[PDB]
């Protein structure tokens, strides 16, 4: 009765991928599986389970949306957001897949992404930029629901 996303977190090597999704889940900080309910509807989120890694394309083809992911603090790895959004649109073989920009460790100070870069290349790819904390959670929900919209606005 209830839909189903299979969700993908994807960036650079210690962005808080791992740590998002616990915070997600267990709401706590150091596939997996989170029924939530966004909009009126329930729905079932499968969030599916070193500078940087490359991730095996048909992995990549079973996610309906993709967060992706960076850490305001590590440049290198906002550089790498171009690669994984060019990997998404190959194996998906469209350029409107459902995605959102993720500047992680917002509770850092040491930044060195501003928000408004990011703001910019969000806009450039016609995506939600969230900043995010898996340490506070601040951002948290929001990235993962404004995702799973992105995702229904695009089925429909
Ligand atoms: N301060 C802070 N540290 C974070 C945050 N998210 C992740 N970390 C830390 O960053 C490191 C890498 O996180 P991890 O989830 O393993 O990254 P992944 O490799 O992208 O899955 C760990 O030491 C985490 O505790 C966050 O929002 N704030
Ligand atoms: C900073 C992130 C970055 O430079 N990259 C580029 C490499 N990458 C890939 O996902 C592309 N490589 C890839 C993927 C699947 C298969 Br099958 C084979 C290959 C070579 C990670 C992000």
């Amino acid at each position: 009765g209830m839909t189903e996303y299979k969700l993908v977190v994807v960036g650079a090597v210690g962005v808080g991928k791992s740590a998002l999704t616990i915070q997600l889940i267990q709401n706590h900080f150091v596939s997996y599986r989170k029924q939530v309910v966004i909009d009126g509807e329930t729905s079932l989120l499968d969030i599916l389970d070193e500078e940087y890694s490359a991730m095996r394309d048909q992995y990549m083809r079973t996610g309906e949306g993709f967060l992706l992911v960076f850490a305001i603090n590590n440049t290198k790895s906002f550089e790498c957001i171009h690669h994984y959004r060019e990997q998404i649109k190959r194996v998906k073989d469209s350029e409107d897949v459902p995605m959102v920009l993720v500047g992680n460790k917002s509770d850092l100070p040491s930044r060195t992404v501003d928000t408004k870069q990011a703001q910019d290349l969000a806009r450039s790819y016609g995506i939600p930029f969230i900043e995010t904390s898996a340490k506070t959670r601040q951002g948290v929900d929001d990235a993962f629901y404004t995702l799973v919209r992105e995702i229904r606005k695009h089925k429909e």
